[PDB]
């Protein structure tokens, strides 16, 4: 689906995550190159063992019932968020984050 209407979505994402450029770690890891990244990979997040020990390699797949839902995906997470249970919305949710990839910029 489509980025200019995903971006409003990560909004509420934003509230603990980064992405772009000069993106630095918060409550949550950066979103930068997400997919095809190694769950509980970027370093400098102090990630749970829950989510850095699941060896769920993030595709848009698997994000997609990720995002759905969290603690059903990885039980026990430290991201408390009742998720994206909105189908039109994780689509362009998913074109947003695809587009910054690594170091945040367009690809
Ligand atoms: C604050 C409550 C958050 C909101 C809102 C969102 N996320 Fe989050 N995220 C948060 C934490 C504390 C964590 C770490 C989990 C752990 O157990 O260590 C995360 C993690 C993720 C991940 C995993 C990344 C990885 O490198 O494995 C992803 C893919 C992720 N978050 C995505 C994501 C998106 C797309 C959100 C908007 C809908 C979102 N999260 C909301 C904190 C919070």
């Amino acid at each position: 689906q489509d980025a200019a209407s995903g971006e409003q979505v990560f909004k509420q994402c934003l509230v603990c995550h980064s992405i772009g450029p000069g993106a630095k770690n918060k409550v949550g890891p950066v979103l930068n190159g997400l997919f095809g990244r190694h769950s509980g990979t970027i370093e400098g997040f102090a990630y749970s063992d829950a989510n850095k020990n699941s060896g769920i390699t993030w595709t848009e797949e698997v994000f997609r019932e990720y995002i759905r839902d969290p603690k059903a995906k990885i039980p026990g997470t430290k991201m408390i968020f009742a998720g994206v249970k909105d189908e039109q919305k994780v689509s362009d949710l998913i074109a947003y984050i695809k587009q910054f990839n690594a170091d945040g910029s367009k690809k």
